[PDB]
Parts: C-alpha cells; sequence; structure tokens
C-alpha cells in the first residue's frame, strides 16, 4: 500500500500517487463540483455504481468515502490511456453543460467528478477506486482498508 | 510500500515478506528474548547502533519502534547469504550462551535478537532495517515512514 498526504491538496487540485504501477488520483472537491454531480445521473451508464469497480464504502452518490475527495485510478476503462483532468465548468470544447470531470484523449471517453462514465463512448464502466481508508483527516492509505 | 499484518503472528514466530526484492522479517520477541539483548553487548560489535544501518526511531537497544517485534532484512551483512533463524537459548552447536538470534550458515556470522552483529565473523555490521511505521497495533507498513 502507499499513503497519500494531502494535506497540502487545495480546492480543486489533483495528487497523484502511484500504486502497483498505476496512477491513482486523488481530487479534491468543492462544494460547487458536489453540487453538479447528480444532475449528470440521467445522462451516465451507471450512476448508482451497480457495477463492482470500487469497494462497497464507494458505492454511492459521490463514489467516495468522503464528499471532499475523490479517490480513484485514473486509468481510462476503454483501453487504458491517462485522461485529462478537467474541472472548469463549460469548457467550449466539451460543451456548456460539461460540469467538470475527466476526458480521455485516445478516443473521447467523458467521466465525471465521481469518476464515473457517460453513456455512448467507448469507455463502459466507472473508472475504478481501489481499496483505501483515512488513517486520519489527512492522510489516505491506498491499497488496503479496515 | 509493503503491509505486513502482524495480527497472528505469534510469541516468538517470525514473519516473512517481500520489499524490494529483498526479505523483510518481523519477529515477536516475548520478554524472555528482551530480557536476554542487554547481555549481549559486551558481546557484540555495536551494541548502540552507531553505524547507520536503520532509521533514527530504531537506534535503540532493541533496534525497532516497539519492544515487542523486531523489524529488519534477512541478508548477512558479510556477503548477502540469508541467516538462518535460532530463537532457541543455548544449542549445543551454537553454545550454552547462546540468548535466541540469527546465524549465518555460508560463513558463520552471528546475530542476536536485536539483529545486532557480534565480535569477530564476517559480517561487520548489524543487519539493516528498512524505513516503516505501524499503521496499527497489527499492521506495520515497509518502506515508508511519517
Ligand atoms: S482508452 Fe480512453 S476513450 Fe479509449
Ligand atoms: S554471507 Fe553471512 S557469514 Fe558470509
Ligand atoms: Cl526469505
Amino acid at each position: 500500500p502507499v499513503e497519500a498526504d494531502i494535506s497540502k491538496l487545495e480546492p480543486g487540485a489533483l495528487l497523484r500517487v502511484k500504486w502497483r504501477g498505476k496512477p491513482v488520483w486523488l481530487v479534491h472537491r468543492t462544494p460547487e463540483m458536489l453540487a453538479a454531480l447528480p444532475s449528470n445521473d440521467p445522462k451516465l451508464v451507471d450512476p448508482n455504481s451497480e457495477v463492482p469497480q470500487q469497494p462497497d464504502y464507494c458505492k454511492n452518490p459521490t463514489r467516495s468515502i468522503k464528499p471532499q475527495y475523490l479517490v480513484a485510478i485514473g486509468i481510462c476503462t476503454h483501453l487504458g490511456c491517462s485522461p485529462t483532468y478537467r474541472p472548469e465548468f463549460g469548457p467550449d470544447d466539451l460543451g456548456a453543460d460539461w460540469k467538470g470531470g475527466f476526458f480521455c484523449p485516445c478516443h473521447g471517453s467523458r467521466f465525471d467528478l465521481a469518476a464515473r462514465v457517460f453513456k455512448n463512448v467507448p469507455a463502459p464502466t466507472n473508472l475504478v477506486i481501489p481499496k483505501h481508508v483515512y488513517l486520519n483527516d489527512t492522510t489516505i492509505l491506498i491499497g488496503e482498508d479496515r
């Protein structure tokens, strides 16, 4: 397992740590980012995380233990590129209704800020969330849980 | 880093985990084993761990964070063989005054239960102790400390 120190992870920032040769992202979500997540539901493939792409303690609307932080494996579920992080709302290239999320540059799959995949892109499932647990408020252990 | 679950490590037992290609041993020491350590001092090369073969939080008489468990890399400091674990006191082959420890089969180097090397053997230093930290009472994370 690897320890992720989020003590300096500012609002909207993304921290990358390596685990089992894979990139693990930790995103500090703002209330604004969180407020828009439910609105994505109708446009998502698996808004309720029914596909087991995460431990049960992350099978929820924000796919996380705490709303303030998203923890997920930064690998596209289509073929494995690493998606770009696009937290800004409504950029011209992604559409005015874009509420922040991730965009895979290899074949266009899109995921929201709970790493849930949108309908009709090559990726068929929400990004994988690894087992993890908070050791304390500013330290998340990735790879193992209680 | 590598997690070592010592929840089932009984008194006197030794757990082996692999870290960076190296064998890491975790030994559950009994009070009897601990009681005998100071007596080895006069016969040891570096009883106070002056040679930096370990992190500072292990630079002490039991070369460990807690007395109950010894954590060390199981590689002989002489030429690299893997020492045998000999916890029993006074076996005929090692001597009646033997208080438990390690015996390297390749050229006879001896180390005590704090992994400290005895005088006049081929190995010149105490076995290396890797950086590590307790995640909780029965879980040790090897390869990192904070
Ligand atoms: S690898 Fe991500 S859209 Fe194909
Ligand atoms: S390698 Fe251990 S005594 Fe030589
Ligand atoms: Cl081994």
